């Protein structure tokens, strides 16, 4: 059974991870918790009805997790969730079951053997049921690339949790170490000044941007994570409308890692 929602403190400085640890991305989303039906983080019912539904016949009492809509802003995942009412799906990262003070690595366990048992829900048409399995992170190198590839993919940065952590019915001080959120990369923005292709219906010829070299105050480097298809695409095809206008990338201050965020 749950109380509340399990909440992140706030990794500041990234040698204070005790490091055999794992580690997620950030979702921006709405936090849902299985409990009879799907509750929001107020706990309170989702107000979306069908969406409610559809994840309380899919989902096993305990679940936790972020509903978003995928390719959509956060403030339409809101509205979509939120309104008393698509495709969308779940991030399912975490599985009480039970007892909340199973270790996190075993209730993590739980879900991967429960989606064994009924694997059939990855598969549902609307709802997309997506297991956040954590990565085991070893050292600050092996964590700030994981930042830099979760940024890469979209997410907002990294939630970090010990292997024995409880499900805390409450927020997590950094000392537990129980579910900690980081974002140590930094915001910059670069003029765009050339593009480098990616491959050296039918229009399956047609090259796309493999990477974009930005000035950023005089120092030139490219970028080549950060974009989908789409942007590949788009950023080639109309690469004379691009050449000279700023970008917002992230990177890891001592650019290392940089990430391509978003366009102005």
């Amino acid at each position: 059974a749950i109380t509340k929602p399990l909440l992140a403190a706030t990794l500041e400085n990234i040698e204070d991870v005790q490091f055999p640890c794992l580690a997620t991305p950030k979702i921006a989303g709405i936090r849902s918790v299985k409990q009879t039906q799907m509750l929001s983080r107020t706990f309170k019912p989702i107000r979306n009805s069908v969406m409610n539904r559809l994840l309380t016949e899919l989902l096993p009492e305990g679940s936790d997790g972020e509903i978003s809509i995928e390719g959509a802003t956060f403030q339409d995942t809101t509205s979509a969730v939120m309104t008393g009412h698509a495709k969308f799906s779940y991030y399912w990262f975490d599985y009480v079951t039970d007892d909340p003070l199973k270790k996190y690595i075993d209730r993590v366990e739980d879900m991967k053997n429960y989606i064994t048992v009924h694997p059939h829900i990855l598969e549902h048409a609307q709802v997309k049921i997506i297991p956040l399995i954590p990565v085991e992170i070893n050292n600050i190198t092996e964590l700030l690339q994981y930042e830099r590839d979760v940024l890469s993919k979209g997410f907002e940065g990294v939630m970090i949790r010990k292997p024995d952590g409880k499900y805390k019915f409450g927020r997590s001080t950094l000392k537990e170490g129980i579910l900690l959120k980081m974002k140590q990369f930094k915001d910059a923005e670069a003029t765009i000044i050339s593009m480098t292709a990616l491959f050296k219906s039918g229009k399956v010829e047609e090259d796309v941007m493999g990477s974009i070299e930005v000035d950023y105050d005089g120092v030139v480097f490219s970028i080549g994570t950060g974009f989908d298809a789409d942007q590949r695409r788009d950023f080639w095809q109309n690469k004379e409308s691009y050449i000279g206008k700023m970008v917002k990338f992230k990177y890891f201050e001592m650019p290392r890692f940089p990430v391509f965020i978003g366009i102005r």
